[PDB]
Formats: structure tokens, sequence, C-alpha cells
């Protein structure tokens, strides 16, 4: 469970979808977080694989509150399980107990430095006593998709991952009126060698 003292975050996937036919659709999931205490990973370790200087990770996390900072490790799931007019998407979905307005920025990083940037801004939607954003089918930037097509013609599941040693994402979740930090998610990624596919381990950044 990713979850600072303002914000959840209830669910989150990436995946590729294909129109088979006009009433059959195959949907391939690349990483997926679904709906207890959690080992901790010092903040220094992984600055240098975030921008850095104004705005970058370590002005965020000395900013604060530290209670919002997490970092997921995923096994993408990069298998062609689905014959690719493919769209590539992601969904999440958050929660909260107060009603604000928030932004959702998604940093994509290569050896540290942000080539793309996507900012959302989310409405609370009062559902059951509590506050729900849902970003449905949100799609995927060129670069992405493209990453992901070229990380698929290695031969090989070693050379993807020492692709990915420099590829990271930084989302962050601030409320949009007092810009406060709510949530910051750091993911790094491999490949999944599994039968069991994707796979996933968050982690709570500390520092000391
Ligand atoms: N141009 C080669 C490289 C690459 C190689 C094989 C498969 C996919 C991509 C190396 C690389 C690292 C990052 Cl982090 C982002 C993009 C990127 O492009
Ligand atoms: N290659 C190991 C690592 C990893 C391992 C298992 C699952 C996901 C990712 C650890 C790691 C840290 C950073 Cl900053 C960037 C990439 C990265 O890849
Ligand atoms: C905007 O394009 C942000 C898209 C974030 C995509 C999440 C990546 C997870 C999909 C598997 C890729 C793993 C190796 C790049």
């Amino acid at each position: 469970t990713i979850a600072s003292s303002r914000l959840r975050l209830l669910e989150y996937s990436a995946f590729m979808e294909v129109q088979r036919d006009p009433d059959t659709y195959s949907k391939h999931l690349f990483v997926h977080i679904g709906q207890p205490p959690l080992e901790a990973v010092d903040v220094r370790q992984i600055y240098d694989k975030f921008p850095e200087k104004k705005g970058g990770l370590k002005e965020l996390y000395e900013k604060g509150p530290p209670n919002a900072f997490f970092l997921v490790k995923f096994w993408a799931d990069l298998n062609s399980t689905i014959q690719e007019g493919a769209f590539y998407g992601v969904s999440s979905q958050y929660s909260s107990a107060d009603s604000m307005t928030i932004s959702v920025s998604t940093k994509v990083c290569s050896f540290g430095k942000q080539v793309v940037e996507k900012v959302e801004t989310e409405y609370a939607r009062l559902e059951n006593g509590r506050f729900v954003y849902r970003i449905h089918r949100s799609p995927m930037c060129e670069y992405m998709i493209n990453f992901i097509h070229k990380l698929k013609h290695l031969p090989e599941k070693y050379m993807m991952n020492s692709v990915l040693e420099n590829f990271t994402i930084l989302q962050v979740v601030t409320s949009r009126d007092s810009q406060e930090t709510l949530l910051v998610i750091a993911f790094v990624f491999e490949v999944s060698t599994s039968e069991h596919g994707a796979q996933h381990h968050v982690y709570k950044l500390v520092k000391d």
C-alpha cells in the first residue's frame, strides 16, 4: 500500500490494447499495482538517477513531508502475448479524506535528465465517504511507445535490463491550489522473467 497522510494510490496499470475484430479486444498489462509495513531505501542512493537542481528529487524530499516518498521496483511484462493500431495507455486511481484538486506530474528520465513530462489535473469525486481521483486510459506519449518497441527488439532480457538501468519515472502528486506535495513515487524497471508475469516491490524512501 502506497499512501501518505493526505493521499493514497489505490491502483496503477500501464497496458496495450488491440481490437482483434468489432466485438473482440485483447489487453496486455506491462505493469500493475492493484487494490502492511514497507522496507526502506535511502533516498540518497537514487538522487543521481532523477533530475536534480530546482524542483528535483532532493529539493522535493527536503521540502517534505517524508511520509509521501515511495519507491516502486517494477518487473514489466514485455512478452508479446497479444498480436499488435494498438492503444498504449495508463490508468490509475487515488483517494483522500479531504476534497482537493490534484495535479499529477509524471517525469520520464533518461540518464538522470528529464526527457518527457506529462501533467494532468484531477478533480475529487465524493464516493462512499471518501474522495476519489480517476485517470482512465491516459494515452502514452510516442516516446514511451517507441521505447517499449525498441526494448522488445533486443534479443536478450539482460540487454533490456541494461538499457532500463538508466530509465526512471518520477511521479509527483501535488495539491493544485497550495502546491503541497501529496505523494511522490519513484519508478525503477526491469523485465519480467517468470510465468507469473509482471511483478512489483514497494519501498518507503527514507533519509538515515
Ligand atoms: N538509443 C539507445 C537506447 C535504447 C537501446 C535499446 C532499447 C531501447 C533504447 C538507450 C536508452 C536509454 C534510455 Cl534510459 C532511454 C532510451 C534509450 O535509447
Ligand atoms: N537493475 C536493478 C534495478 C531494478 C531491479 C529490479 C526491478 C526493478 C529495477 C534497480 C534500479 C535502480 C535504479 Cl535508480 C534504476 C534502475 C534499476 O534497476
Ligand atoms: C507517459 O508516456 C508516461 C508513461 C508511463 C509508462 C509506464 C511504463 C510501464 C510500461 C512498461 C515499460 C517498462 C520498460 C520501459
